């Protein structure tokens, strides 16, 4: 179920974010980069990227542009933090594209996963930033089940 955080847990998320809000772009390719490298299913799912070298396809237009739209949308996220129906509607409005693609919930966890892993939080902040992305992933996949309008 959908989780409100609290005032302080808002400021420890925003905090827990700050260093890649600040280098949006360049934490998004190195992330996503290394998502596609340790989860090798995952580039054929990108149609613009799909039969070519993970190495060849990493310092291209497409690539940079994928790994920058996943970005803006958690930094997005992040700015709606304090706002459930604000946060509910980012997360609404980039479900559709999804509904119809063949990506399964593991995909999108380990992705989630390398995130996590990249941002080196301590407990305190993790607990924060995990109830976050907890309601993240509630909204998600109610939006993908065809539940979206929920939210509205
Ligand atoms: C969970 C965090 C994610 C966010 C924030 C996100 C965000 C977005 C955004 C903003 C778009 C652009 C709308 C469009 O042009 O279609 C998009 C499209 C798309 N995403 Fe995601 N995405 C996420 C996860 C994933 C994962 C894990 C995969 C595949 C394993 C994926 C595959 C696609 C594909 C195939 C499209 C359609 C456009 C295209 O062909 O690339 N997404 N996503
Ligand atoms: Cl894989
Ligand atoms: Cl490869
Ligand atoms: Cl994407
Ligand atoms: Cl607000
Ligand atoms: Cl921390």
């Amino acid at each position: 179920a959908f989780v409100g955080l609290s005032d302080s847990e808002e400021k420890l998320v925003r905090d827990a974010w700050a260093p890649i809000h600040g280098d949006l772009q360049g934490t998004a390719n190195t992330v996503f980069y290394n998502y596609l490298k340790k989860y090798p299913s995952n580039q054929d799912k990108f149609e613009t990227l799909k039969g070519h070298p993970l190495d060849e396809v990493k310092d291209t237009a497409n690539f940079k542009l994928i790994a920058g739209r996943i970005f803006t949308i958690f930094d997005n996220c992040v700015k709606n933090v304090g706002n459930d129906k604000g946060f509910q509607k980012v997360i609404a409005d980039m479900s559709g594209p999804h509904v119809a693609r063949p990506i399964t919930h593991g995909s999108y966890n380990d992705l989630r996963g390398v995130i996590y892993d990249s941002m080196h939080l301590d407990s305190t902040h993790g607990a924060a930033w995990n109830k976050m992305m907890d309601n993240f992933f509630y909204v998600f996949y109610e939006c993908l089940d065809g539940r979206c309008s929920q939210f509205s």
